[PDB]
């Protein structure tokens, strides 16, 4: 493709290397993507609202294009979240009078949605984020209070996994979440999946989002989350990895490029992280970055609107950053 080696090829015997994509990137960054990633995830085009905007109408155009792109190139595809409190259209939770949908309506609608979406790509998607972010960040709260929990019921996770498993018994079913390394939330997610497994739910993996930064979480904290989750006998996927140069509610907004400090910390940070991933390659089977290159990232608008970020190992011009070289795998 040019000079630099293929990132995914360097991990061909350890774990997949993926990237979140959007159709707009294909006929422009398609060459770069096929070069460095052997796994892709629709950043947004497979979400409920994106593929099922209205009750009786599905819009799979974008998702279909991404899948054609990947499968024709031997690139794997992770399906992103079927059940999530965000990006799910209002119709799903409402009845004809605009009131709340009943438990029965919720169940039949969820069944048809999963059957349509999961069934559509049957045998083509190696892993599905079945339930996303069900655990609360608040210390004294376990289950996030969402319409799924209120309208469908406390068994909404079991239901989702059973339905997904039925739509495609060959796909690996994942429970995906962020802040997965925080000791308190870690134990909640651990107990959740454990209880799901004890209930017979077909959950085959835990997705560690990996929305980290140059200051944390620590190697020790990440290590503990890994061993903790792996002890449930499930595969582990780092699903939305990015290393923000900013912290939580950062007050800095004048940066037009990372500071010399940020660049140096990020490079070392990425080296440490992938060093840890290699150590646990027996538990981690896929590592996906939530983007392709610094020219685009959802962090450019979250949590702060219009604040440019540079979270990847590839810069705004798709050129490798120092971190890239320190991340190359051993194969």
């Amino acid at each position: 493709s040019t000079e630099i080696p293929s990132l995914s090829a360097s991990y061909a015997n350890s774990f997949k290397i993926g990237a979140a994509v959007h159709t707009r990137m294909l006929q422009t960054e398609g060459e770069f993507i096929a070069k460095h990633y052997n796994s892709v995830t629709a950043e947004n085009q497979m979400k409920f609202e994106e593929v099922h905007p209205r009750e009786h109408e599905y819009t799979f155009e974008a998702a279909d294009e991404i899948v054609d792109f990947a499968v024709a190139r031997g690139i794997g595809v992770r399906g992103h979240t079927l059940v999530w409190h965000n990006q799910t259209p209002a119709w799903m939770f409402e009845d004809a009078s605009g009131g709340t949908a009943s438990r029965e309506m919720m169940l039949s609608r969820l069944k048809q949605h999963i059957d349509t979406v999961v069934g559509r790509y049957k045998d083509q998607i190696y892993a599905w984020d079945v339930v996303n972010e069900a655990i609360e960040d608040k210390t004294d709260l376990i289950m996030r209070d969402t319409k799924w929990l209120r309208l469908l019921g406390e068994d909404y996770l079991v239901q989702a996994f059973n339905m997904a498993h039925e739509a495609d018994p060959n796909a690996l079913l994942f429970y995906n979440d962020y802040n997965e390394t925080d000791p308190v939330k870690r134990e909640k997610i651990y107990n959740l999946v454990r209880s799901l497994l004890d209930q017979g739910a077909p959950v085959h993996g835990i997705g560690m989002q990996g929305h980290w930064n140059i200051h944390g979480p620590s190697m020790d904290e990440i290590r503990q989350a890994i061993e903790r989750y792996a002890s449930l006998d499930v595969q582990l996927h780092v699903t939305e990895l990015d290393l923000s140069v900013f912290r939580h509610e950062d007050q800095r907004t004048d940066l037009t490029e990372p500071t010399a400090e940020m660049a140096e910390l990020q490079q070392k940070r990425y080296e440490d992280i992938f060093g840890l991933f290699r150590e646990y390659r027996s538990n981690i089977t896929s590592v996906t970055f939530w983007g392709v290159a610094d020219n685009y990232t959802w962090l450019d608008n979250f949590p702060v609107r219009g604040r440019k970020n540079w979270p990847f190992v590839f810069d705004t011009e798709l050129q490798p950053k120092d971190s890239f070289w320190r991340i190359i795998g051993q194969d």
